C-alpha cells in the first residue's frame, strides 16, 4: 500500500473491508501516507462498528 | 524513499552520495521498489568503490 499510495489519489476513495481488519488497515494506510484522505473515506454503517 | 518513488521514475538517474552509506541506501532503494532502475545508476569511480 506504500507502493500503491500513487494509485489513491482521489477527492472521494469508497472502501469496503472488514471493520476487524479496518482498524489495522487503516492505521497502515495511515503511515502509508494517506492520513490526509483519510478522513475522506466511506463505509455504510454496517460495515462500520 | 517509499513515498519519493514517484519522483524517481526517470530512464537515467544521477546519484552522488556517500559509498559508506550507499551500501544500505540501495538496498533500502532496491526495497522501495526501484529495483528495476537498480542497475541504471549513476557514480564516479571516485564515489564508487
Amino acid at each position: 500500500i506504500q507502493n500503491q499510495l500513487k494509485k489513491l489519489q482521489s477527492p472521494i476513495i469508497l472502501l469496503y473491508c472488514t471493520k476487524e481488519e479496518a482498524t489495522y488497515i487503516f492505521e497502515v494506510a495511515n503511515s502509508v501516507g494517506l492520513t490526509g484522505y483519510g478522513y475522506t473515506w466511506i463505509v455504510p454503517s454496517l460495515v462500520a462498528g
